[PDB]
DNA sequence: TACGCAACCGGTTGCGT
DNA sequence: TACGCAACCGGTTGCGT
């Protein structure tokens, strides 16, 4: 179809190439002609047959876990908005924490030869590893871990951990002493992770916190339902709740009020993540709050550079949790004794 | 690279192709050895290429408009669980209702040569109607108009004026006369849409909804807060409430509650959407539910379709809304007078 | 000066033998 | 029988003049 183009402009197609492109002079009359056939046979230029030729799809690749969850949400949603402003386009893959579906992926990924890939696996076992080594070629940063894994790609890192001792500091600090937590899954860092900074915290406090009182979350509301019924369920119960993430906070509250039990006169909450509607949880949800948008953009930041000032050198930037404060806490039985 | 592997082989490129893509008969030992030298030189055929010659890049992209926003969100992720199964690539792209960014990335999206389009705009102007005709020569499906707008692409209809007739219905049915409505955006079909099916049922039952008793939403949680606010606010208060959609209906219980205001009990509201969290919304949200993934896959058929099997007539899909009774609503005054 | 030639990127596939 | 030749898809870009 470039050849249709200088054909109509009575022009090489060389010609109508710089012109479209504007990397070399082009005589002004020249130029317009060659506007004109563009526009006249509605000339779209295909960017396959031009990556052929320069070496690069000017597209990155996510390779996710799932994208519905709010918090998975968010950060794409800004993924997105940094590649759009860069020029580059953006393949969506969900692989829900599942091996093959994640080699698959990767696999079509390299073959569509994405100039570089976003990685937010969730869990990683070695198998996971082992497969993102063999494509050490393709730049990578992971967005995902605590602490970086391997030596093959950059990796921003979250703090879980300060955010966890933040949220039992906070409960420390309003009061309580007879608190639970819901975490969430254990292989995540957002799940050990946010957990032991918790733990931390109370040992600090010499405040155990009885195994009854500690229950598994996979952060969707239905676990934080479950959990939060079975922690109130018992005969003796916690005066506070440390909840790993805001959905199953989300789900903490309703089990909560569907068991006539009042937040935060009740029983305190405190969430994680700081997604979105938080704040229009009911009540109001006082949550620590994870920086998504940056935890975007700084992903995006640093494939970028790789790509383009090829470094070669695995980088690492860590970002930092912040402690919002909402309704849904109240002052603790200890308040006036500290 | 593909000469790499025929070298090694010591067979033509041709036939290194065939194997991999079993497109003719090999020798089993001449079968082995490409796939050997496939193994040491650790080769992936590039997709480009491919495309370049075969004319079709297996990819498909989503000109949406947000992707964090649940609705939103659950769909595309229904799109994207579609495209694998079915070898397809996704490349989402959101526009923001913003006509640049919607002109830009048709573009992008036109020169990458994506195999068909999904449309997912919210709003439709002339200009962008325009636009689109632009493109009627890659194959399209809109999965957001309430009734066909051009016959140059395929639809999908959801009824949104019979989910909205259906709220009304409901709320008439459990006793009451006095209510309200936050309506969506009237330049959208989930706006204006449900809002008509909703006042029709109204007319219909000689039930007059005084103007301050309507208050437009964005679709968005603070909307519903500032509205359900401004209703309430009020000397003379309805006694049941109409939301547009879920999430805004999730910002006008937390006015309420803020208020100190009950629901149901001081206020029933019904929903709309059943988003995938509406049930932990506290009290569970009541609410007309949208069948999102159904919205989805049946979108991504029409589309494969008209891709493969080269259909030209654009063709239209309904869907159907449908009740689902949770614990925001509760019987009217006039129930018993029924 | 302002522009064109022809090889190249990496695969597919119709004819042959 | 089982496989190879060479043109093609649609652009880019080093040498020239
Ligand atoms: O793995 C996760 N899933 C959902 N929400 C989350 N918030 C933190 N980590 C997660
Ligand atoms: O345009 C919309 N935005 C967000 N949620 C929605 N639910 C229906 N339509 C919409």
């Amino acid at each position: 179809t470039i050849k249709d183009v200088a054909k109509r402009a009575n022009v090489s197609t060389t010609t109508v190439s710089h012109v479209i492109n504007k990397t070399r002079f082009v005589a002004e009359e020249t130029r317009n002609a060659v506007w004109a056939a563009i526009k006249e046979l509605h000339y779209s230029p295909s960017a396959v047959a031009r990556s052929l030729a320069v070496n690069h799809t000017k597209s990155i690749g996510l390779l996710a876990t799932s994208s519905e969850a709010a918090y998975f949400a968010e950060i794409i949603e800004a993924v997105e908005k940094n590649c759009f402003q860069k020029g580059y386009t953006l393949i969506l893959g969900n692989a829900w924490n599942n091996l093959e579906k994640q080699r698959a992926y990767l696999s079509m990924m390299a073959q569509k030869r994405v100039d570089g890939l976003l990685v937010m696996c969730s869990e990683y076992p070695e198998p996971l590893l082992a497969m993102l080594e063999e494509y050490r070629h393709i730049p990578m940063v992971v967005m995902d871990w605590g602490e970086a894994k391997a030596d093959f790609t950059d990796a921003v890192i979250d703090n879980a951990f300060e955010g966890g001792y933040m949220a039992g500091r906070y409960l420390i600090e309003r009061g309580h002493r007879e608190i639970g937590v819901i975490p969430g899954p254990l292989e995540r860092n957002t799940g050990a992770g946010r957990l032991a900074g918790f733990m931390k915290a109370m040992e600090e406090a010499m405040i155990k916190v009885p195994e009854s009182w500690i229950v598994q979350g996979d952060f969707e509301p239905e676990s934080g339902y479950r959990a939060m019924q079975q922690i109130l369920s018992q005969p003796h119960r916690p005066t506070a709740v440390f909840c790993g993430g805001d959905i199953m906070a989300m789900g903490a509250l309703c089990a909560a009020d569907e068991m006539g039990l009042r937040v935060p006169q009740d029983v305190s909450l405190i969430g994680y993540d700081n997604v979105r509607n938080a704040r229009y949880f009911t009540p109001a949800l006082t949550t620590i709050h994870q920086p998504k948008d940056s935890l975007g953009e700084t992903a995006f930041n640093m494939l970028l550079d790789r790509i383009v000032n090829k470094r070669e050198e695995p980088q690492s930037i860590e970002v930092h949790p912040r402690l919002i404060e909402r309704r849904s806490v109240a002052d603790g039985p200890f308040r006036d004794y500290r």
